[PDB]
């Protein structure tokens, strides 16, 4: 599942060639600023590669947000990453304000040697993902030849073409499946990722620990399934827990989140998991809340107490990090996908502040850990563990793609070796 049999970056003869890479730079923002760059710094060594090893121009190209094939550069530009990537490169970065086009195309036809440019968002045209809204709020279907001129014109724009955006690897859109180079090579981050998850998936170390959580269930049946085919252990926290333990141990669970499709099923996962072998942790204990918000009034609650009617909830106690602990004790592997509370709210993180407790301690001794992206990720940089882990994931849809057993359409694209 590695990128063995695939062209890599570090194969790639790029002296005074124009790389055109597809990146993620698809950053969380608020009032047009960045709050979590993690994504940029991560592209940063395919990028610093290029440049160092006689590129003469890096042309990068990514989306942000979801602007559905309608220019919104007001609300969805990537200027803001264009002046981050210069920070941190130590380097001038050239942002054009659109993604392809005549005077696109002449900006990259020929740049000055060791040029960065950044490309505007190209999901400001509907040809990237192939669909989108109209400024009228209507579905659409992109064309057949605008799609092809799209995918050609963005072929134009370098020499050869790298994709390192891990993160939208699962997408198969046009800047990850559609540009026609005679090379196309995964980049430093594409590898990195990939033979992380690879070798959690093939070849753990064991045994092997998945720590699953989040909010709901439903989307979480086929991830469940399949890693319980992997793991040797599974923590199951976070929203997903009440489900499981109101079908199996009948816990009054008061408003917590419930998820009905889900509970048909949870016996059937039990009986896969005591059949593998697989050891699974639920919570035996909560910190509850009176309703959904950062200051509710807060209580605890147990399996055998029940949660109160009206009440929910929002984070697991003391008892179940001390279970979660020692299944993390016990890992030489851990994935990690999803918080086991609401981790936003201090009155919630107490078990996801300590559950990264322990899995930074279990990789200072050796563990392999493995951080999913989105909220985890993000708590990674909420508590500044992001160099105490092995590796955190800028993919989060992506990962979790992985997880389930599917196939990234953006590494399949790639040329073969
Ligand atoms: C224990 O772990 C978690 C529990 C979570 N619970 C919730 N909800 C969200 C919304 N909920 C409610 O509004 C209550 C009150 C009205 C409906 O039931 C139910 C509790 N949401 C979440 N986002 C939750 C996330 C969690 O871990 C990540």
């Amino acid at each position: 599942m590695s990128l063995s049999n695939k062209l890599t970056l570090d194969k790639l003869d790029v002296k005074g060639k124009r790389v055109v890479m597809r990146v993620d730079f698809n950053v969380p923002m608020k009032n047009n600023q960045i709050t979590n760059n993690q994504r940029i710094k991560a592209a940063v060594p395919s990028i610093k590669f290029c440049l160092d090893n006689g590129a003469k121009s890096v042309v990068l190209m990514s989306h942000l947000g979801r602007p559905d094939g309608v220019p919104m550069p007001d609300k969805y530009s990537l200027e803001p990453v264009a002046v981050e990537l210069k920070s941190l490169l130590g380097k001038d970065v050239l942002f054009l304000k659109d993604c392809v086009g005549p005077e696109v195309e002449k900006a990259c036809a020929n740049p000055a040697a060791g040029s960065v440019i950044l490309l505007e968002n190209l999901r400001f045209h509907v040809e990237e993902e192939g669909k989108g809204k109209d400024a009228s709020g209507n579905k659409v279907k992109a064309e057949p030849a605008k799609i092809e001129a799209f995918r050609a014109s963005l072929s134009k724009l370098g020499d050869v073409y790298v994709n390192d955006a891990f993160g939208t690897a699962h997408r198969a859109h046009s800047s990850m499946v559609g540009v026609n180079l005679p090379q196309k090579a995964g980049g430093f981050l594409m590898k990195k990722e990939l033979n992380y998850f690879a070798k959690a998936l093939e070849s753990p170390e064991r045994p092997f620990l998945a720590i699953l959580g989040g909010a709901k269930v439903a989307d979480k049946i086929q991830l469940i399934n399949n890693m319980l085919d992997k793991v040797n252990e599974m923590i199951i926290g976070g929203g997903m827990a009440f489900t499981f333990l109101k079908v199996l141990n009948n816990m009054e669970i008061g408003t917590s989140l419930f998820d009905e499709e889900g509970a048909k099923i949870v016996k059937d996962l039990m009986s896969k998991a005591e059949k593998n072998g697989v050891k699974i942790t639920l919570p035996v204990d909560f910190v509850t809340a009176d309703k959904f918000d950062e200051n509710a009034k807060t209580g605890q609650a147990t399996v055998a107490s029940g949660i109160p009617a009206g009440w929910m909830g929002l984070d697991c106690g003391p008892e179940s990090s001390k279970k979660y602990a020692e299944a993390v004790t016990r890992a030489k592997q851990i994935v990690w996908n999803g918080p086991v509370g609401v981790f936003e709210w201090e009155a919630f993180a107490r078990g996801t502040k300590a559950l990264m407790d322990e899995v930074v301690k279990a990789t200072s001794r050796g563990c392999i850990t493995t951080i999913g992206g989105g909220d985890t990720a993000t708590c990674c940089a909420k508590w500044n563990t992001e160099d105490k882990v092995s590796h955190v994931s800028t993919g989060g849809g992506a990962s979790l793609e992985l997880l389930e057993g599917k196939v990234l359409p953006g590494v399949d694209a790639l040329s073969n070796i």
